[PDB]
């Protein structure tokens, strides 16, 4: 059974942070704080064939909201607490993941440490809405929402035209991958480094992961910010 | 059980073909023909995270021989007859496939219609040899050997130096993709396009696929076109 939510709204910034990143994904993101909670929220926009290779993260949890479904996920059931050990042929050893062919409106909710990923299997573009929240490991960077939107703005290029995209380069596909660990992130370069098998049944145990009551937090932030509110800061 | 086989050797051509292709392999490729049989055959270097995209021939069956093992092949056991139907969301539907954890010398046989890839998961880069055989519905090419040879041709950047590559482009990728239906292939651009599910546990059908005979001659061609026979071409 799919856990759903019916509105993540968009912090509308004075200049609009748009970024074409290095795994094909058309953003548009900000990063908000308040006295409680950090984060950074992206509405994108996934051209067939586009989304991320199988990641872990270690100073974020992660939200996936699907307003249209289409968008395929894969999700482990193993959790990585150690960022020095990657699930590689030589090392720690490659994971399962498990398949979520998303339905219209669907969140998906994957805590810090879990493998992850997702593709546009389709031959439309699709939208989806990130939030990635701050943990309390996370170190302090300069937006304070635990390092996500400094990243993608670090790896991809800044958009001017949507009808016009940059083209994305092999240093920026690498430089995705290897400035990663930085952002507290492990990113596989391609779809098989960290990836044992593919399955299509999901299990209960990652089906039930939900965390509504940050993200709820989180819109009250967003919502406030729109309206002028001047206790909570988005940018 | 494994099917192995000792040596496949490479024809001497006097300026050898040394093509770096857009799923990041370094080729050294031929084509021979003889009155009986035509095919192209490539010795070539996988890089750490090389390796082309599922897909399915049409004009060719294809041998693939590890040396030193390392190298992940992932095969279905279902059969793709029909070029016009892709196996897509959208259509036909995506397939099953099962991977291979190659050992030294390990030959493996893949008969068109099937759908496979493969990929260099290891962080060292490795040796395979391809022998594509031009089946008995393909179409004559210049070099009469089903196709392969001048697809790598047609979409891949020819090296100068094996120790400066070129630099793969977008558009090489993209071609690599779209003009692989003129050559009897149908590609796809990323991994799990025409993917429902990879499993590990590897089905004794696939395993029990041969064609040793069909090798053995080919060898024979290449080794008098080596020794200066001129009853065979290659070039
Ligand atoms: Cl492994
Ligand atoms: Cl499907
Ligand atoms: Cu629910
Ligand atoms: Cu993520
Ligand atoms: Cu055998
Ligand atoms: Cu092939």
């Amino acid at each position: 059974e799919i856990h759903t939510f019916d509105d993540i709204p968009m912090p509308k910034l004075a200049d609009p942070l748009l970024i074409y990143t290095p795994a094909n994904e058309i953003f548009d993101i900000a990063s908000c704080s308040a006295k409680d909670i950090g984060f950074a929220i992206a509405h994108a926009q996934i051209p067939p064939g586009g989304g991320p290779m199988p990641h872990i993260h270690y100073f974020i949890n992660e939200w996936f909201w699907t307003p249209e479904g289409g968008i395929e996920l894969f999700h482990s059931t193993k959790q990585y607490p150690n960022m020095d050990e990657l699930p590689v042929v030589g090392g720690a050893g490659r994971g399962d993941l498990y398949s979520i062919q998303s339905e219209p409106k669907q969140l998906i909710y994957s805590p810090n440490h879990y493998m992850h990923g997702f593709v546009n299997p389709t031959d439309k573009t699709l939208p989806i809405v990130f939030v990635w929240m701050r943990n309390e490991v996370a170190p302090d960077f300069p937006y304070h929402d635990g390092g996500m939107r400094e990243y993608f703005q670090a790896v991809g290029p800044r958009i001017t035209d949507l009808n016009n995209l940059p083209e994305l380069t092999n240093a920026q596909r690498a430089a995705f991958a290897s400035e990663a660990p930085k952002y507290g992130i492990n990113q596989s370069s391609y779809f098989m480094e960290y990836v044992n098998t593919i399955s299509d049944k999901l299990p209960a145990q990652i089906a039930k992961l939900k965390n509504d009551k940050d993200l709820e937090r989180m819109v009250e932030v967003i919502e406030a910010f729109n309206r002028g509110d001047k206790s909570v800061t988005c940018s």
